[PDB]
């Protein structure tokens, strides 16, 4: 209903549908299969699949459903190649969002290294290939080089925002320099918050997911060991992406009630 009936209220998906509808069953073909292989997890009780999973993987692609054809804008009206036929951007949305929702519940890294290949080989048959920089691996529908605080991110604004999710700028250092630019001055203005966070690949990966949850009535639940300063990454993604975290102090209930 919303996958294709909203491909007419926004005509920038009016004709990509010519392969897009091939995925709505296909993801279920993944989903149900994934629904039975890692679901039985006596290790930790956090393996379940119901309307939350499909709904969230669809609400993720919704904000890119108001986005444009191939680039952040693209040619914006033409379909002969990676627009209607396998786009990369279409394959992008699917593989990106599924990797965001159908892999990150896992703990075993190797289990994810098999899950992603299962996802790849599922869609492998339904089509032939994709535009590489539109699936720039791992497909970066980036929402930190696109999404953060308003008056933002000079880039072609014909998406419902300046832009919130596009894999065209897949360069990792390009993503990294932006967070340095934001964080350094955002610290310089925030005195006790002047704490600086170390940078590496996982730093790149995780803050995009944090902001993705920030771009919807989405709520977070991160599970991970200490010795990482999880509060640092959290409060960094907090204000840089727009909204302001509100500090907490507690010794009784009426405190937080007020």
């Amino acid at each position: 209903k919303l996958v294709e009936g909203r491909f007419s209220r926004d005509v920038f998906c009016e004709e990509v549908v010519y392969v897009a509808s091939k995925l709505v069953p296909l993801t279920i073909t993944l989903w149900n299969r994934i629904q039975t292989k890692m679901l039985p997890t006596p290790a930790k009780f956090h393996y379940l699949f119901n309307m939350r999973e499909l709904s969230k993987v669809f609400q993720g692609v919704i904000l890119a459903t108001r986005d444009r054809f191939n680039l952040a804008a693209g040619d914006s009206a033409v379909f002969g190649g990676n627009v209607a036929s396998p786009e990369g951007y279409l394959l992008g949305l699917w593989i990106h969002e599924c990797r965001r929702v159908f892999s990150d519940k896992l703990i075993s890294y190797e289990d994810k290294n098999w899950v992603d290949k299962a996802v790849f080989d599922l869609c492998r048959d339904n089509f032939s290939s994709d535009l590489v920089k539109q699936v720039e691996e791992p497909i970066y529908f980036v929402d930190f080089l696109r999404e953060p605080a308003v008056m933002m991110r000079p880039v072609e604004i014909v998406t419902p925002h300046p832009s919130f999710y596009y894999s065209v700028p897949g360069g990792l250092p390009e993503v990294r320099a932006r967070v340095e630019g934001l964080q350094r001055k955002f610290n310089e203005e925030s005195k006790v918050m002047k704490l600086e966070l170390v940078l590496f690949t996982d730093c790149v990966t995780h803050l995009m997911r944090i902001t993705r949850l920030l771009a919807w009535p989405g709520l977070g639940l991160l599970v991970g060991v200490g010795g990482s300063g999880k509060q640092s990454l959290s409060r960094l993604s907090a204000y840089i992406a727009g909204p302001t975290f509100y500090i907490t102090k507690t010794y009784n209930v009426s405190n937080l009630f007020e």
